């Protein structure tokens, strides 16, 4: 008993994924935003001088929904979800956005495609190849991970006059059950009154969508399916009692009709929730695997 | 053919592990000491006023190394690490601890069993059982670890007057590279000068050791061997050229030596670095399952 235990180990193999939280990104007036980065990087070598991970791999963006400040948008809550797609070879970011009580759209778009920019720019310090970048969100943040990829080129969307030498386009998105049409959410049933001025969609626009529909539709995903894009990734489970399901079907068929190449799955039985189980996470692993080429 | 795909979803499943960061557990001075934890949760639950996560998990308690504050501790860096512990059924929290540039030994002890006790004391509200708690550190954390086993029941060690109501004992201990006798430290290569005034272990008890060989000895897991203690895992490369390989041998055999229930891995090639390979990171899994036992329902007997 007085045995000790060997084994060996493998030499020149990147194993610790580290966690780098609180990267500031921006700076609106006082207001710092923030994302949370996560990358094969051993923090031993930087402490020691050490030459560091040399590997560059490509970007997956996640952006957290709160309806768009009805909640305070937490970065950091699906991180743990996020681990295992940078052991399929990717950078992966948590991207902070501003909420419609600090700003009205585009604001939330403004901050995102300026978070683009920004890991794109500083991509060799994060060991990111900025010409692969997936975006991928939840509710709000899907909403606007459709918009990133449906408004490429549009100069009023890109924001502030920083890192502007870079594009925001991305090369690949995944929707989960963002909202797609502002005016048509309240045709079908929610425990959201999506039509109140206090609705997270009236502030996100700055008062009641079905009295103001030009500015209703400049943030609707569906006014730009005419636009090009990249592919796009759609899921949504058909007893979400926050986003209808109908949402996510209208999009898919104009898509489709626009020649979109586009896919969508029907999470049956599934609600407003994340699809975090295994086989619906592969869904979203396979897609980006396709597109952003890890390896 | 490009239709809508179907694809079924089951129910009454966790899968959603949320990370929840910068818990504050105590206060000393202006200085907020801070954890961050790792649960089965899905954040739509508290949201909405759903049914939330009612199981409870045992805990393991992560301690980043940092030379004590040689460097900045950074808390946050191994969490990826440690989701997949999550996943095989713990809550983990990753805690920090004072530098010695604020304040000397027994301060950084202090910190730990004031975190241990605030997560059991709150356990309900982490979904924690707070009857199995499991600590791990690497290098200076596992120098702490060692020490939460090992000097139970020392008042002089509790810290504050802070969840005094319940116990700072740890159930299993993994030690990566902790340092173990400051006093023979430098007895082995190294690219510090371990007896220098400036090494972390000199600035750790707030002299160089050799001179205040009453406080190294007090801040040596080698001191408490003879305790009772939980079983230990111990792990350690054979490379390490910042903490002498031979400080977690004399640990593990004056272990032996009192009877204790030790486990200890040389890892051939290996040096001073996280084992964080998959063939590594299993041999904690294994350890942590064997004694706390996750999945199993637990009752006190």
């Amino acid at each position: 008993t007085n045995h000790i235990k060997e084994i060996n180990w493998e030499q020149n193999t990147n194993s610790y994924i580290q966690l780098i939280p609180n990267i500031e990104y921006t700076k609106v007036e006082d207001t710092s935003l923030t994302l949370h980065l996560l990358v094969y990087r051993n923090p031993m070598d930087a402490l020691f001088n050490r030459k560091g991970n040399q590997e560059t791999y490509p970007l997956i963006i996640y952006l957290q929904g709160c309806g768009w400040g009805w909640t305070k948008q937490d970065t950091s809550a699906f991180i743990p979800q996020l681990v295992p797609f940078v052991e399929q070879g990717y950078v992966v970011a948590s991207v902070q956005y501003r909420g419609s009580g600090e700003a009205v759209f585009p604001a939330q778009l403004h901050d995102v495609k300026t978070a683009v920019r920004f890991l794109k720019a500083n991509a060799a310090r994060y060991n990111i190849d900025p010409d692969r970048v997936g975006v991928w969100g939840d509710s709000s943040g899907g909403h606007l991970a459709l918009l990133l990829g449906l408004t490429e080129g549009i100069e009023e969307f890109e924001g502030p006059d920083e890192y502007r030498h870079v594009s925001s386009k991305v090369d690949a998105v995944a929707d989960w059950f963002g909202p797609v049409d502002l005016l048509s959410m309240s045709k079908y049933p929610s425990i959201f009154d999506h039509d109140s001025p206090n609705s997270p969609e009236s502030k996100l626009i700055g008062g009641a969508v079905q009295e103001n529909r030009v500015q209703a539709k400049q943030a609707s995903p569906i006014s730009y399916v005419h636009r090009e894009a990249p592919p796009i990734l759609i899921m949504h489970g058909d007893q979400d009692d926050v986003v209808p399901y109908q949402q996510s079907v209208q999009l898919f068929e104009a898509l489709i009709k626009e020649g979109h190449d586009a896919l969508m799955y029907k999470i049956n039985g599934a609600g407003h929730n994340g699809f975090t189980q295994a086989h619906t996470l592969d869904i979203v692993k396979s897609f980006f695997r396709k597109h952003l080429k890890p390896g």
